């Protein structure tokens, strides 16, 4: 079916439980051995989620070359994203190896750092100019050059150093600030004007390595961005774009990382994003 008439027909039923269900029951299951070693007990922030060992980011070490990441490839829209988890304390270091190593221009940012008075991810970059952060154990140093502010989201400049080599670039931070403690937005409006100011720096393109996005566990808002970006551009690149199935290009997602998209608020939350988006990106 089209997505917005089946999107009504699913309201007017009230089926998106069962709707969701399906998808749930649908998903690829993969190993994620390395991830349930003891090794890497505190490197993991859940233990529910996990990186399938056929796609998780391999850090350039020989020690331990783990991270909570997995690469997610769209072959036919000819995208990329890294989905991770928030940064733990004993992970900031690797984090940002990560972004070094796999040539990222951006790192988006789908949470904040306290909500509903807990901590969901370390404070893994400098709020001042004048106060950078040194990263002993892969020996990087940022700094934040510059920050700016709206209402939805905010927008910081940062410089990245390799220490051994001191190379030097520049990394965008994409930080949407205005999810809800609880449940999804009311309107995707903010979301998709977030998404569009992600794309317009050129984080998301082929000249950079790929785009590292997350939220707490990195599976829930973090799969609702990559899942909309992708179906928007399909829309774009087909001759036919009501043929375009948000439900078989999630799954096709769920390849790459277990669990994208955690409730049947969110399932809807990325219909209401697409539907909206389409008509915006035309007339
Ligand atoms: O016809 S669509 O599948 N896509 C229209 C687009 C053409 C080019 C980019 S987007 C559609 C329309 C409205 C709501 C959901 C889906």
């Amino acid at each position: 079916m089209e997505m917005e008439k089946e999107f009504e027909q699913i309201d007017k039923s009230g089926s998106w439980a069962a709707i969701y269900q399906d998808i749930r029951h649908e998903a690829s299951d993969f190993p994620s051995r390395v991830a349930k070693l003891p090794k890497n007990k505190n490197r993991n922030r859940y233990r529910d989620v996990s990186p399938f060992d056929h796609s998780r980011i391999k850090l350039h070490q020989e020690d331990n070359d783990y991270i909570n990441a997995s690469l997610i490839k769209m072959e036919e829209a000819q995208r990329s994203y890294i989905l991770t988890q928030g940064p733990l304390p004993n992970t900031v270091g690797h984090f940002w190896e990560m972004v070094w190593e796999q040539k990222s221009r951006g790192v988006v940012m789908l949470n904040r750092v306290m909500e509903k008075g807990s901590l969901k991810c370390a404070q893994y970059w400098p709020q001042k100019e004048e106060k950078e952060m040194i990263f002993e154990d892969t020996n990087l140093k940022l700094t934040l050059i510059s920050e700016d502010i709206k209402s939805y989201y905010t927008v910081r400049q940062l410089e990245l150093e390799n220490l051994t080599t001191q190379e030097t670039r520049e990394i965008l931070h994409f930080h949407y600030t205005t999810w809800p403690d609880f449940g999804v937005p009311e309107s995707p409006a903010s979301f998709l004007n977030f998404l569009f100011k992600v794309r317009e720096s050129g984080s998301l393109s082929p000249e950079h390595g790929p785009v590292v996005v997350h939220c707490s566990a990195g599976i829930g808002r973090s799969g609702t961005f990559c899942l909309a970006d992708t179906c928007l551009l399909l829309m774009d690149k087909r001759k036919d774009p009501s043929s375009v199935d948000i439900k078989k290009v999630l799954l096709e997602m769920r390849k790459f990382r277990m669990g994208l998209i955690q409730t049947a608020d969110q399932l809807r939350f990325s219909y209401l994003a697409v539907i909206e988006g389409a008509k915006f990106i035309m007339g």
